């Protein structure tokens, strides 16, 4: 599923993402936009380390979900990576919450530093009613 901007904003709010571990809704929106373009079936293979990023938040198979083919992998969020490719993003949200529970926080995603950090991110939730 490819979410529309405000539709995603409201969904994330309903799922308790606004202010989770000090992370504003606008930041989570900025993250989803650059990671997948709000696309829940997005997948990206990392040839260099043989891991794959899954779903709307591009969650990595080496630490957060299990896909069986990732060398020396772990499953911190305790989920099959398959769960992160559904249209319903509840499992992807629970996984993202788990990721930011580690000290790095939202900084765990390099895309967030490059495109979101220290920027005006209001534009991502403007007009959505959240």
């Amino acid at each position: 599923k490819v979410f529309e901007r405000c539709e995603l904003a409201r969904t994330l709010k309903r799922l308790g993402m606004d202010g989770y571990r000090g992370i504003s809704l606008a930041n989570w929106m900025c993250l989803a936009k650059w990671e997948s373009g709000y696309n829940t079936r997005a997948t990206n293979y990392n040839a260099g380390d043989r891991s794959t990023d899954y779903g709307i938040f591009q969650i990595n198979s080496r630490y957060w979900c299990n896909d069986g083919k990732t060398p020396g992998a772990a499953n911190a969020a305790h989920l099959s990576c398959s769960a992160l490719l559904q249209d319903n993003i509840a499992d992807a949200v629970a996984a993202a919450k788990r990721v930011v529970r580690d000290p790095q926080g939202i900084r765990a995603w390099v895309a967030w530093r490059n495109r979101c950090q220290n920027r005006d991110v209001r534009q991502y939730v403007q007009g959505c009613g959240v």
